[PDB]
């Protein structure tokens, strides 16, 4: 059984991309390429991110959400571990615990989520949770 590996250089670059004020990329994913975690799709629109979250896949994501009650909006970042509902038992556990490895790269975020219900990826839901 192969232990998980991570391409830290490639992953750190994707993470930095979301953090950069010079970037129009608000979401990036990290997926398994064999047993190595590498960057997956990336985008400017959150809805396109939800489309990546199929019940058959497991991925991690780093997202920049725009929040704010007053006139002065504030960016909030989230780490999301998405584990599709059809993911095998052994791999679901491996994924759940691989997030500490991913957090060695994704070091800063307002809140982290572990989600298996597609309804919780809705921006309204995520943002209401970010306010707690």
């Amino acid at each position: 059984s192969m232990a998980t590996k991570i391409d830290k250089e490639a992953c750190r670059a994707a993470y930095n991309l979301v953090r950069d004020d010079g970037s129009a990329v608000i979401w990036v994913t990290f997926k398994y390429d064999g047993s190595t975690i590498v960057p997956g799709e990336q985008g400017a629109e959150y809805q396109h991110f939800i489309q990546q979250c199929t019940d058959d896949v497991r991925l991690f994501a780093f997202v920049r959400f725009t929040t704010g009650d007053a006139m002065s909006k504030r960016s909030k970042f989230a780490l999301i571990t998405w584990i599709g509902e059809n993911v095998s038992g052994l791999q679901r556990a491996k994924t759940g615990t691989d997030k500490t490895l991913v957090k060695e790269v994704v070091q800063n975020f307002a809140k982290e989520f572990v989600i298996s219900d597609r309804k919780e990826l809705e921006e309204d839901f995520i943002k209401s949770e970010l306010k707690k």
